[PDB]
């Protein structure tokens, strides 16, 4: 025999329903094995990979990642690739899990406007990466071209009460993080390993706030977990849990009782998580940087009633998440738009700020801007502040140090530098605390933080 | 007892025999402990890291990696190291699996024309890396100090039909990824990590065209898989098929049926593949700008009768491989030396960018020249090439989009820049395409392109 | 039932004591659940990451990585963390291991001066990962807020003769390696996860030499493996030895029989070494350029009988070991503190040069200066060094190559550049060659370097 040997398809050909990510299909709940007959169209198009920042990603189905496939081990494959004539590129698959040469890749070669076709038995059960594999193979998995696909055991999962859809990628920009406007792939980056993203599902925030993943208190969740790479490898980790099983593709070998579990490029991972008090559990790259600088944090939020005994501490706040507690920065993007309009104004700025300004300022200054008396000083009604804007656009930029005097009291402290903010974050930022809490109003522009930061 | 508990050594004294990758010698067959004894030359010597481009190598036995040793759990092994005296640098060995303080490096400290020995009791099953550890350390084996040593437990491995030996390792050269010439070690780029070529078996190609590995249709082969670094972690991979078995070192734990598996700097695995459907079987890094960007992947070919049950589709070909489908690239070789003699032809110039059109350019302009009318437009009798060679330059370089006429069909589309190209390599490709299709031939140079690259 | 399901606490309230690195709290050696007190303090303060190299380190207890706690499943943990008042930013902590949001962070929140507490059910056995997750989270993990917490299984771990506690972090300085004085922190390196020290317990040599971990021969050591990174994974290596046992954070897998084993961003495994041959046994991360140019490197040293039927080759020297062969390098603090008071003499210079001389030039020149004759010229009595005091600091930063004469020699070979040598290094190494071996005396400055480095 060979693996998966269950005899010809039986029953009816299937047509495959695939889900858009974070969704699943729901099991095959099958003794026979079939001809399951799998369509899926290549898209490029232009998405939001962060508020106000555009990408041309390159898709299988519209979504990254692309649409999750779900067939039973011993089943035939007959896969439909079809490159949409909007494309500009050609376009084929490698499904790893597949038994014979390049995982489909020389039938699968399609032309924009072509459909191309081949069968391929599933004899190998697991969760599996599929991706393109179109010369030059780097720049195609980079624009976004990875998904999974599940190869049921012929016995089916156990039962779960939520099965989710979660992929890392690592992202090539020409701009910085979070810098605006469309951004074009950047080749040196990528050969260098040096992504300006990472992510999950495709943008910041995809799997946060009003996006995040929901379970309730007793429950169990599943979650198909692929690393697209092209290139890193995902320390990944469960903030604040611990995963009952974790299984690498259709490895023998079963992990239990696991919080951090390295996922390699291309690798996929099945894990298990019982949900046993309320609040957000924080899915991350533990390269910490990538979780809290380049995106790579996702959120499966908890409802039901806390567990004193169990832990007594408060639900996340943007202490840890940063601007990533908040429902949505929608603001960011409207103010992005209005900017390119011609239309920007100051309480388009102003809403813009609130939203970045949490976590990023708020952790010393406060939400509310009041500080810590002689700690950390008041940003609320600041006579220092309004004594000088143009001082305020250096502070945030270069930073400050040494003794200062706020509304009547010494500090002898340190703000390290935000460099790394780009000129509409630090002029909404600022438009924001000026328009706040009795200062004085008037507002900070993109173009006067470009002037103090070329110095 | 310690482990490995076998008895003083019986029989005759072993000269061991060393292989030289990708070859392993064969199994020791034997039920009783021996002393062996093994002797291993260092030799400093240029050798082809890729066509072209020269790169001095330290080599333990002449070979990157350097000579496969076996021998049995429970060996006496008296272990010998001669220095060529043509070496410039002293040299020394740690072997992975060695009980004793540097793995074996104090006492084999060996100057240019000298000899040292040390003896050791092989305790510990597994595959182990060994590797030079003279200061500085990352120099020695960034330039290709290392190889693997088998101990195979007392009652040997599992039969099986093929044996092969294959070593990941990471390189820094002064220039980049194909600049042709003698490439110094970077110092720079080996602290930062930051490698110029990521290998198999110490060159690009070493592995894949007419120096695959071979097996047929229902054999089972096994690979020795180490990972020299210096620094890279390999998420390694088999398109297309599954491991049946990967174990670590000489860990306990066995993982069976995955496709994709971390081998740590240093490490070293055994993998178990049963040959199923004929055709090319790539081991990659999945961290893919190393496999398709840097030279890290490697064929193992399976001859045989399709099985159209299991997979209907064909052989790889340049589309995933690009310049590597075909046998090799002996004509870059050729046209490289011919340019350092002052002997270049128009012909070396066209059979070189022959080689490198392959995937590079055809997996758009198709291997004919004839594109795709309407998608993308034809090299093939092309006026819009012959109209402005210097026009072409910068297209090869810096791309090209929106609206053209070629051969009286309007393209409205984006060829992306090919910025890495080296300038050799963009003038023989030029040359290739202006010497075939009825194009109007002459030649462009690596000087031309040069200019064309300064602006 | 929740997994640790033993009950209410009984006995009486258990005031934790934490350990400092590399020392590990003594087993908990009950058989009750308890509540256990656990109290740690956050100190900001300056430490020596490297010899005469200051950084404003922020730590759990006053070290890097932070106090040891060790509880056991099923107790209820109250969690009081202070900030001391001297802190100029607030903290938190996140502990692995913790069954709710934020592992503890959003209640545990401190201000400078303040304290908060919270409580939790030690739920999962295993060692974990804390640290502080305090926006900007990587800048807080990166200046060294990380440690371990140990939750044994209910029956305790199984006794060993020593129990140490090592933790690797990355660290990012504004200064390049060795580079002296007070270095900030380096955002930009940080982003880009490009460390200038990458170390175990917080500096360069804080487990080498007269600070190596101890025991003797037929000992068993467990150590405690933390990686708080931020950033890396750890290709954790034991040069010269196996782990008998490696079980990740409180995995049910236990890998046995492993010599080189991968520790995520953020993991922790339990490794267990027994004893067998006396010597040095080196901790390295195995991406071997962290190990041998940035810091990396730890000693277990056994202290025992010799047994030549196991092993027949002499302890580790400053061949492999480099200049942390030796007990300290307290010279090279004492030299750079002069320097800095305008007091430095040349006695100064040459016991710092002496040093660093070890392994960086020993290993080519001899400990004595002899070289090899016809092979590796002397540095002992050198008619050459002595013609050109100017020439030699040439030397040592650009390399020599080429037919040179030293004390009636011919030379035909290749001195590779060390321009990675900081100005200060390279004037204290010659200035220790000058005052040596019947040299001519005098003095080599860091400003006479710096002008020839600048060319
Ligand atoms: C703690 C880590 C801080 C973060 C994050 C931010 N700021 Fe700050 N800020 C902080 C300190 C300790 C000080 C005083 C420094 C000293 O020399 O003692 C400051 C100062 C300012 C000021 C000027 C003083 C005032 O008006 O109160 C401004 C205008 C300011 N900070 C703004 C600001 C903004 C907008 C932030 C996010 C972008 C931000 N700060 C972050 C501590 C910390
Ligand atoms: C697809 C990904 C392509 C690859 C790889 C290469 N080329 Fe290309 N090329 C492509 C397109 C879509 C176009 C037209 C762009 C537009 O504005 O619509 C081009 C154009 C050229 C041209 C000029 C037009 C012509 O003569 O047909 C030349 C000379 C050309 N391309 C050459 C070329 C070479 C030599 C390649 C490898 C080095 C190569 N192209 C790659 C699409 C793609
Ligand atoms: C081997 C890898 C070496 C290391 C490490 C260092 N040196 Fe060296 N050095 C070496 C060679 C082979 C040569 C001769 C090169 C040639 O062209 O043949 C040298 C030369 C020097 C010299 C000049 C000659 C002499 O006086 O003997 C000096 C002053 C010198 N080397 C110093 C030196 C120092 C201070 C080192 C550590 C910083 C060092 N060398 C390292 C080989 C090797
Ligand atoms: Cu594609
Ligand atoms: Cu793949
Ligand atoms: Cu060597
Ligand atoms: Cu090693
Ligand atoms: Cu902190
Ligand atoms: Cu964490």
């Amino acid at each position: 025999k060979l693996p998966g040997d269950f005899g010809p398809p039986r029953g009816e050909p299937i047509h495959a329903v695939l889900t858009s990510p974070p969704l699943v299909p729901p099991p095959v709940n099958r003794t026979y094995p079939a001809k399951v007959i799998v369509e899926l169209e290549v898209v490029e198009k232009e998405m939001q990979i962060s508020e106000g920042v555009s990408y041309t990603f390159w898709t299988f189905g519209g979504t990254v990642p692309g649409s999750f496939i779900r067939v039973r081990q011993g089943d035939t494959v007959e896969f439909h690739l079809k490159n949409h004539p909007s494309s500009k590129m050609p376009h084929n698959i490698d499904l790893h899990g597949v038994t014979g040469p390049g995982g489909g890749a020389a039938s699968s070669f399609t032309a924009p406007g072509h459909e191309s076709q081949f069968t391929f038995k599933a004899l190998n059960e697991g969760i599996y990466v599929y991706h393109c594999a179109t010369a030059p193979v780097g720049m195609h998995i980079a624009n976004g071209m990875y998904g999974l696909i599940l190869v049921e055991p012929p016995e089916g999962l156990p039962k779960v009460d939520h099965e989710y859809y979660v992929m890392q990628g690592d992202f090539y920009t020409a701009g910085k993080y979070r810098e605006k406007g469309l951004q074009p792939f950047d080749m040196e980056k990528a050969i260098d390993e040096r992504p300006s993203y990472v992510l999950f599902n495709g943008a910041e925030g995809a799997l946060t706030g009003d996006k995040a993943l929901h379970a309730k208190v007793g429950e169990t969740v599943r979650i198909f977990v692929g690393n697209g790479g092209p290139n890193l490898v995902s320390s990944f980790h469960v903030i604040g849990a611990i995963f009952d099983q974790v299984r690498y593709e259709g490895g023998t070998n079963v992990q239990k009782n696991v919080q951090t579990t390295l996922i390699p490029a291309g690798g996929a991972a099945v894990v298990k998580f019982t949900a046993r008090v309320p609040g957000s559990y924080v899915l991350v790259d533990h390269s910490i940087f990538r979780a809290f600088n380049k995106g790579a944090m996702a959120i499966l939020k908890i409802d039901g009633a806390e567990n004193k005994l169990v832990y007594s501490g408060k639900e996340l706040d943007s202490v840890a998440l940063g601007d990533r507690a908040a429902p949505n920065m929608s603001a960011v993007t409207k103010a992005t738009q209005a900017s390119v309009s011609g239309t920007l104004t100051v309480q388009d700025q102003v809403q813009a700020g609130r939203a970045l300004f949490a976590g990023t300022c708020s952790v010393c200054h406060q939400g509310n801007g009041a500080g810590l008396p002689g700690v950390f000083p008041p940003l609320a009604k600041s006579d220092f502040l309004a004594a000088d804007p143009k001082r305020a656009m250096n502070i945030v930029l270069h930073g400050l140090n040494g003794k200062i005097k706020v509304n009547g009291q010494e500090y002898d402290s340190v703000m390290p530098p935000m460099t790394q903010l780009n000129d509409d974050e630090v002029a909404n930022i600022l438009t924001y605390v000026l328009n706040s809490w009795d200062n004085p109003g008037g507002r900070v522009s993109a173009e006067d933080v470009k002037k103090v930061r070329a110095q």
